[PDB]
């Protein structure tokens, strides 16, 4: 009797997707006529592909798919199409072409560039309020940047737009180091430690991370080098990160609204499973099959709101 919805999470121990997956499990458990079949793809698209085959064998009436491979939507769509099963992609955004190739494909996520713009504005505000951060007193921000996984739309947009926004405001920037840490805390700690062991160590004025997990790794490397005075900025507003905004270990972040992305994903998947319009009975705004949930800047000054 219960409507089965298959869900794949690209990697369960991704800090942000852990918040999302626990929220969507809660949403489903609050709803009686639904059974969620949850899968950890263990950061391997081949594993996810096999999981989708199994979910289809089990007759799920909708799929909610958080891709491993940024470009794998077409592969997933062709599996789903064979059984007329709708697919709500979430958090890793397929191409416009992929979404348009299947009348039952949808996406729930964010306007990726917005998070870069907000982060840049946040840095600009704090830079202006903390001119002691300009260690070499040249009027430019000497920064290092910890990038997410290449090709992930959030990594690409946050990396491009944080710097564009600063520069557009009239703040010149100098990139001292930039590398991916693949969204991961331990990789970011190791990378930041390398940078703090290299010739630019002393010159680094601001650490910019594409997410909070990498920001937290940087914070722990700075602590080990007795350089916690160097500001670090993140994205996601993870609970662990907000505690660092409060303690002063993290200068700022940006809410990536996991609870509403989870709810929208669930709501659309359940409507589609039921053969209804994707947004029926909800306030979600679907624009060409996409729901985007706003980001919100967070620092000590507005922390009491969160
Ligand atoms: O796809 C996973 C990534 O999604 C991004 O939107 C989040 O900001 C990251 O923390 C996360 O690692
Ligand atoms: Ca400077």
């Amino acid at each position: 009797a219960d409507t089965r919805i298959g869900v794949t999470i690209y990697k369960y121990d991704d800090n942000f997707m852990s918040v999302v997956r626990k929220a969507i499990e809660q949403d489903a458990k609050a709803a009686p006529d639904v059974q969620l079949l949850m899968n950890d793809s263990q950061n391997d698209q081949s594993k996810q592909n096999d999981q989708i085959d199994v979910l289809l064998a089990k007759g799920v009436k909708a799929l909610a798919i958080n891709l491993v491979d940024c470009a794998a939507a077409g592969t997933v769509i062709e599996k789903a199409r064979g059984q007329n099963v709708p697919v709500v992609f979430f958090n890793k955004e397929p191409s416009r072409k992929a979404l348009d190739s299947y009348d039952k494909a949808y996406y729930v996520g964010t306007d990726s560039k917005e998070s870069g713009i907000i982060q840049g504005d946040l840095i600009a505000k704090h830079w202006a309020a903390n001119q002691g951060w300009d260690l070499n007193k040249d009027g430019q921000i000497q920064f290092v940047l910890l990038k997410g996984e290449p090709c992930h739309p959030d990594a690409e947009a946050r990396t491009t737009y944080v710097i564009k926004e600063l520069n557009d405001k009239g703040i010149k920037t100098e990139q001292l180091q930039l590398d991916t840490a693949m969204w991961d805390t331990a990789q970011a700690k190791d990378k930041m430690d390398a940078w703090l062991s290299g010739p630019n160590a002393n010159k680094i004025e601001v650490v910019i991370a594409n997410n909070d997990a990498m920001a937290m790794g940087a914070v722990e490397a700075l602590k080990a080098h007795n350089k916690s005075s160097i500001p670090v900025f993140g994205v996601d507003a993870l609970p662990e990160a907000l505690a660092l905004v409060k303690s002063g270990a993290l200068a700022g972040t940006v809410l990536n609204d996991a609870n509403n992305q989870a709810k929208a994903t669930f709501d659309l998947a359940k409507n589609l499973a039921d053969g209804k319009g994707a947004a029926d009975g909800t306030n979600w705004k679907i624009d060409n099959k996409v729901v985007r949930v706003p980001y919100v800047g967070v620092d000590k000054d507005n922390l009491a709101e969160f």
